[PDB]
């Protein structure tokens, strides 16, 4: 059937299973993570499979001559597609879904949070396989959000002018 259950595609791809990534495209309907950009600071995520059974996304980022190591447990959610991981708290769990895979040098993703008080939160996530993005594919994101009723002070992308490894 349509509509009801299908905000995201389904896509199962061998490198879904393990693969480097970077902390690209960043949409938000706050302002919050524009008050970090003040620190600008670019976080490499990496899922690899774990003992239990899952994946382990690690996110490390390269700040002012600073790097940080940051890692999360990715667990399956019955259906292929959707998964979730279990934020350390008394009990809150984050769902994050990826609407499609692109076999060129990108990568669409899509976040969705309680928001606090239940609030439901909405995020938006443009995953790039380069060192940067380009406008062009920014512009992906540009036309959907466009589209969808929303404007540029939504979306930003997040500069790594630093590289942890490269230099």
């Amino acid at each position: 059937g349509s509509q009801g259950h299908d905000t995201v595609q389904p896509n199962f791809q061998q490198d879904k299973f393990l693969g480097r990534w970077y902390s690209a495209g960043l949409a938000s309907n706050s302002s919050w993570f524009r008050e970090k950009k003040a620190v600008l600071y670019m976080a490499k995520t990496v899922v690899a499979p774990s003992t239990e059974g899952g994946l382990n996304l690690t996110s490390t980022f390269l700040r002012k001559n600073q790097c940080e190591t940051k890692i999360m447990v990715l667990q399956p959610a019955g259906a292929p597609g959707h998964y979730t991981y279990s934020s350390p708290h008394s009990g809150s769990i984050h769902s994050v879904s990826v609407v499609e895979a692109n076999y060129d040098e990108y990568a669409l993703l899509f976040s969705r949070g309680t928001k606090g008080p239940g609030q439901d939160f909405r995020m938006a996530t443009l995953y790039s396989r380069t060192q940067t993005l380009k406008d062009e594919l920014k512009e992906k994101f540009t036309t959907f959000s466009k589209a969808q009723g929303l404007t540029e002070e939504d979306i930003v992308f997040l500069p790594q002018p630093d590289k942890c490894i490269q230099e």
